[PDB]
């Protein structure tokens, strides 16, 4: 309830703190560690914003959809996946080129939370579903860009850098396939699980996405760096 | 009405496949390729979102707006507009250079989108004309970045990139002209024509806009890249 | 009330394109004239939609949506321009994008929990909301002042000199939305509505307008 928004709110704040000093502040590693730190303070904001209701929809039937959740979403999701695009160039890219996958890779993502919000908020089943798969649409649309031709370019252009983007888009992918699962089954879905259980379950897949995801992710640009 | 915005995103999610697939990904042309592919699976979602009224605003006396189709204008626009930018430039640029002119016509863009919205709301007929009139002043703020500094600098650089740009701008300046045109006769404006025959309108215009002219964009730059 | 947003409206619509039209099309100087004469367009349409109470929300307490708006999309242009002066219009793939992305997510943040502070009716979350933007805007004004500004005095004495200035300026003008809030009619309620309103065109035409000129002037010293 208010307990795991309120824990979720201090790991991500103290964690946001901790990535940025943790972090390295050199070269291509800085713009990374920048990144990283970024999404956890967005991630706070809409904890506390969660606590205390706020963006939090109460429908007539005492059905509850969190904005604020999905807000934050829209935003940390895209600069998770704009610091993945910039590891398989290998910190170099000409004119409009990182550009034009950095838009692709985010609309597809951002269409995604946005549907994904529509089909919460839609009352009638075929259309709650119809829109869920139209989102998961974009999931793969995303994961095709991440797994296929960026990964492509981020093997060509050195093992070390290639080997990095490899185990963040594994570890990615794996964490982030538990969002659809977790929807799919949880109130906003088939309702086979209580909202606090799936708002409990959200907030270890949240610290995961974004907060162990951000230290894993140091060490795996470090160890290619070092080579 | 629901018939033109099942065929509009059907048509949208087809041709943002074939974009990509039919797109070079090479050099500078990847980065436009992608760019183009984005616009339709935008426009797509946007017309499913409309079939089933779900941003769809009803007010009393004949009066419907479609928060979909400009949250959908929002967004597609600009990333045209980004593309046309990049031409210009001959993809390459300084720190920052291409980032001005972005942040200049995308604001421009965006606003244009944002205060046409207003104008459609709008109650007071005199308040509904003051927003249209500022909204086409915002077009007219980014028909002049197209038209006089960022074709100066397209045709500054070199020929053949300079045709491309010169050849694209034109395109779009006539389609995109419809937009302001059709709201004007539309019910969001003097309620000339029909709601369902502007609708009908604005796909075939959608469709011109963004699936038509990224083909054309497309063979416009191979040809400049050939020729080169 | 009206009269302070229609004087606003046009003294920013005016005022962009006198600062496209006065500031320099060439090499760094351009971005720079661009991205400072769209902020003003921005206000302006947000001055125009407060004059008709476009956004204005009536819940005893009001609070101008057009606005906050306005600065979740000014700001953050503002701050980039003064990123781009740190770097000396000179950085690596991924470099001036990861401290953009970083001090424009604090900056945006700021103005949406700044928000949500002034709709909150109650009064311990309305300053736990207050407190978490003034952490945010410590959160910009660190990076400004500190790694930011330490980039902008390695790299030349000329160029540093410019950012500090821009940046000192910023800082002090910036400072007032904040103060203004607390004693205002979104915080404590010490000075009226329309008084609020009326310091805040003061500050938003030096925010945008005079800073404007002003930043355009120390990057013409700095390129001389
Ligand atoms: C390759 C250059 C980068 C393109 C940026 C696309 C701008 C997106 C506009 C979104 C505004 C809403
Ligand atoms: C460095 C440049 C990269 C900037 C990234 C640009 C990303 C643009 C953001 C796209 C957002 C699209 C989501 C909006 C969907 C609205 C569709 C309406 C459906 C109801
Ligand atoms: C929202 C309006 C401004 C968006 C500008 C985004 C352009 C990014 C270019 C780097
Ligand atoms: C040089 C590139 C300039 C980038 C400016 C982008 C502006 C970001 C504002 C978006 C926040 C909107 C929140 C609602
Ligand atoms: C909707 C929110 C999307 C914002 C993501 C933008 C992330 C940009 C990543 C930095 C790119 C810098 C490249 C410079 C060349
Ligand atoms: C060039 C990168 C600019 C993207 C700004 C990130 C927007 C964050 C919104 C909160």
């Amino acid at each position: 309830d208010w307990m795991a928004f309120l824990i979720g709110f201090t790991i991500m704040s103290l964690a946001s703190l901790a990535i940025y000093a943790k972090g390295s502040k050199t070269s291509p590693a800085l713009h990374h560690t920048l990144l990283h730190a970024a999404v956890p303070f967005i991630a706070a904001t809409a904890y506390l914003a969660m606590t205390f209701g706020i963006g939090t929809l109460v429908n007539f039937n005492g059905s509850v959809t969190y904005l604020a959740r999905y807000a934050d979403w829209s935003v940390t999701t895209p600069i998770l996946l704009a610091s993945l695009v910039l590891l398989a160039f290998h910190e170099r890219g000409r004119t409009g080129e990182v550009g034009g996958y950095l838009t692709a890779i985010i609309v597809l993502d951002v269409l995604m939370i946005v549907t994904g919000l529509i089909s919460s908020l839609a009352v009638v089943p075929a259309l709650k579903w119809v829109w869920y798969l139209w989102s998961c649409a974009a999931f793969l649309g995303v994961l095709y860009l991440l797994w296929v031709p960026l990964r492509a370019m981020a093997v060509e252009r050195g093992e070390a850098l290639g080997t990095a983007y490899q185990k963040n888009v594994a570890f990615l992918t794996v964490i982030w396939f538990l969002y659809p699962i977790v929807f799919l089954i949880g109130p906003e879905g088939l309702k086979i699980i209580s909202d606090p259980t799936s708002v409990w379950a959200i907030l270890i897949m949240d610290v995961l996405a974004k907060v162990v995801y951000a230290f894993y992710a140091a060490a795996n640009l470090e160890t290619a760096l070092r080579h």
